């Protein structure tokens, strides 16, 4: 059901080590979030995935698979992450392996903690070099082993839809091709300079690249500690336009959740409030 409202969880600690709950996000009233993603989880040459700083199922992380169980309950489609910022997840040491048992060993690892954290999809964040080979073969033995409906998405900065800069090496209109059919959408970072929501030329030149409406969620930095961040105001007047082009839009996410504005790290899911005016006004 579109639009969605995808919101990026990396930070799971405060300043004080306290866990930060995920729960206002379905709580506090006019929020229609539909997916959180917990991340980022790495692939460690000759270790064990991490999530974050300790491995998923570390005492760190009770509070959050705790809490993710009450979030499904509430109908959010709770996925992980993979990569990010920090190299090492699709390398040739790991998941970009040409010796087969190196990938398996590693693949192993992802797949073992989709199921043993009961994920319900996963977000492969490619931000350094991947070969082509690697990423479609990635892509498609998730889908082999987790079925149809297991949620697999990327997140190309949005000149990587435009035939232009891109963190992730390999082609995503070649992976639209041979593997857009088990894609369900892509996570699309307008910001660092790879893209812009304040105004519509962007978002209709991927469109016109071969990139479904119903296939490009529109990323946002929920703050401006970065670059390319624009307020809200900015985004809403973009994606009305966006609608009367196309209906539906993929959505909306945010990187990231704890420190949002306008709320800040007080009140952090005022962002997904709103956001949900914006997505959803007639709710
Ligand atoms: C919830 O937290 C408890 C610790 O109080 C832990 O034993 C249990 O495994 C946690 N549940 C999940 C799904 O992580
Ligand atoms: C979005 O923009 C339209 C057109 O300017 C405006 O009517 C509406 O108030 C805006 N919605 C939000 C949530 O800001
Ligand atoms: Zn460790
Ligand atoms: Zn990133
Ligand atoms: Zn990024
Ligand atoms: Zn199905
Ligand atoms: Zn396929
Ligand atoms: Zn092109
Ligand atoms: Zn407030």
């Amino acid at each position: 059901d579109l639009p969605r409202l995808i919101v990026y969880f990396q930070t799971t600690h405060d300043s004080s080590n306290r866990p930060i709950s995920m729960l206002p996000l379905i709580t506090e009233k006019g929020i229609a979030l539909t997916h959180l993603i917990v991340c980022s989880f790495h692939i460690n040459q000759g270790g064990v995935v991490h999530l974050n700083d300790f491995p998923p199922d570390d005492p760190h992380f009770y509070t959050l698979w705790n809490e993710t169980i009450t979030m499904k309950q509430a109908g959010v489609k709770v996925m992980g992450m993979v990569g990010g910022a920090a190299p090492g997840s699709f390398n040739t040491q790991t998941l970009d392996s040409p010796d087969s048992a190196t990938f398996e060993h590693y693949y192993g690892q992802l797949r073992d903690a989709i199921v043993n954290f009961q994920l319900e999809g996963m977000d492969l964040d490619v931000e350094q070099p991947m070969s082509q080979q690697g990423i479609d073969r990635l892509i498609a033995r998730l889908r082999a082993d987790f079925g149809p409906d297991f949620l697999i998405t990327l997140a190309p900065v949005a000149s990587a839809l435009e035939d232009s800069s891109n963190l992730s090496g390999f082609s995503y209109t070649a992976l639209q091709q041979t593997q857009g059919n088990d894609i369900d959408w892509y996570n699309t970072q307008f910001y660092s300079g790879f893209g812009s929501m304040a105004d519509t030329s962007d978002y209709d030149r991927i469109v016109a690249n071969g990139f479904a409406p119903a296939k490009v969620v529109a990323g946002q930095l929920t703050t401006p500690e970065g670059a390319g961040w624009i307020p809200t105001s900015s985004l809403n007047n973009t994606i009305v336009s966006l609608v009367s082009e196309y209906g539906q839009i993929g959505g909306v996410m945010g990187w990231e959740y704890f420190n949002s504005l306008p709320g800040g790290t007080a009140e952090p899911w005022e962002w997904a409030q709103i956001v949900t005016v914006i997505l959803r006004p007639g709710l």
